[PDB]
């Protein structure tokens, strides 16, 4: 079973949510962040380390021995795509067989043959980053066979909320509620990610999540 893991980019709303969810469930975690000072969690199953995510040798070194690696790394952008690659290649060179990545909603279908990125529904101010993340999955992950990867596409609108434990799990189509909105809490997204880590249901593929009920 999976016991020891490395969490790359264990900061921000998502990285922090994954960090706490994994420790609370008995995992021994090595969190890699740019600013260790921001983390004040006290637990004997936790190690905090700094690494140059853009350096292949540094990513490879910190992942050695791990049972699995989860990356929550974010975020011109041809440099970004380049970093997404260095991470997965660093993980493969370390010998780990399971890699889980926090994805985006851009590559999800909102209609037959139409992905969210190409629809115009994405806010102008974040389109560049959305496209780069979607392109990495589509043009790189989809051809990878030398590791068991999982790209987890969150709902179009993800923010801090409640850990309800109730939601729909999908594959490639965006999940929307009765009102037509696609959303999920950061806490519920993390709970699902650790569920996939603890009890594998997906292999070399992308899956997604979203609420079915609507808040009032």
């Amino acid at each position: 079973k999976v016991k020891k893991i490395v969490l790359i980019g264990a900061s921000g709303f998502v990285g922090s949510a994954l960090l706490n969810e994994a420790l609370n469930r008995g995992f021994e975690v090595t969190a890699v962040v740019r600013h260790p000072e921001k983390i004040k969690i006290e637990n004997e199953h936790l190690k905090v380390k700094k690494a140059d995510v853009s350096s292949l040798d540094e990513v490879c070194e910190v992942c050695k021995g791990a049972d699995a690696v989860i990356s929550a790394f974010n975020p011109i952008y041809d440099e970004t795509i380049k970093v997404y690659l260095t991470i997965i290649d660093g993980v493969k060179k370390a010998g780990v067989n399971r890699f889980l990545m926090v994805g985006g909603a851009g590559s999800l279908f909102i209609a037959p043959g139409l992905r969210l990125m190409d629809s115009g529904e994405v806010p102008e101010n974040i389109l560049p980053g959305v496209k780069a993340l979607g392109e990495f999955y589509l043009n790189f992950l989809m051809k990878e066979k030398e590791i068991d990867w999982v790209f987890f596409s969150p709902a179009a609108d993800m923010r801090p909320g409640v850990r309800t434990g109730r939601y729909r799990l999908g594959k490639d189509d965006m999940i929307v509620d009765i009102v037509g909105n696609s959303h999920i809490s950061v806490e519920d997204y993390a709970a699902a990610m650790i569920d996939e880590l603890e009890h594998p249901k997906h292999h070399q593929e992308r899956f997604t999540i979203g609420y079915l009920e609507h808040h009032h």
